[PDB]
């Protein structure tokens, strides 16, 4: 009842075991369910190491980041997403005026998003 | 009744076992659920080290940043995402006048959102 | 009762168990579901190591950078996703006048999007 017996010689390193037992049951909803993620897979090991007997992102780079267990739900409803302007105008001159109109706004630069975000803009 | 058995030579490292035990029942709501995620895998071990027997982000750049257990819920109903602006204009002249509008705002820049966010903006 | 068992000579490494032990049931919801994820695969090794007995993102690029175990739940309804404008013009003079219309904005650049996101833009 174990996951190594070591007899022989030497040290030892990472063993492990690990349980998530899940038990549903019945649910029973009347309706509507959206937005319903059901995902079971983990196993990454970039490196063991070994056993004994130069990285650059120039322009707006980014550099060794790494996120794990991280949830956002923002679903809502009836939304509008992106970029919105509702500038209004007429000329109707009657005289000796005359009219012109530009409504300029403003550059912008100098972002970024890195992660998990959800909206990015 | 264990994890290892240790009979040989050697000292020990990293050896663990662990639980979450979790059992629902039945819930029965009349109605409707959005968002809603289920999953269930977590096994990530970069790197397990060793037995015995140069990173740069340059423009805008972020470095060694690592987020876990962490939840943002914003869901909301009717709601607007995104830049708006609502400038409302008109021109009209009857004279000697001369009617010219331009309504400028002003640059913006060096902003940059890292991790784990929701709405970046 | 193991995953190994050593009686010859040598330190150990990695030796692992992992259970993941789930069980539905009945369930019944009257209506729909939309947005449902079923997926059960987890095991990426990159690298052992070993047993004994220059990298560069130039231009607006990213380095290194690595997210697990992160979800993200948006679905809502009736939504509108891109850029969008709405100046509304004309022009209608009546003397000595002259009209003309312009409605500029501004420049934007600078900006990415590295990750897990939803809506980048």
């Amino acid at each position: 009842k174990a996951v190594c017996v070591l007899k022989g010689d030497g040290p030892v390193q990472g063993i492990i075991n690990f349980e998530q037992k899940e038990s549903n049951g019945p649910v029973k909803v009347w309706g509507s369910i959206k937005g319903l993620t059901e995902g079971l897979h983990g196993f990454h090991v970039h490196e063991f190491g070994d056993n004994t007997a130069n990285v650059t992102a120039d322009k707006d780079g980014v550099a060794d980041v790494s996120i794990e267990d991280s949830v956002i739900s923002l679903s809502g409803d009836h939304c509008i997403i992106g970029r919105t302007l509702v500038v209004h105008e007429k000329a109707d001159d009657l005289g000796k005026g005359g009219n012109e109109e530009s409504t300029k706004t403003g550059n912008a630069g100098s972002r970024l998003a890195c992660g998990v975000i959800g909206i990015a803009q």
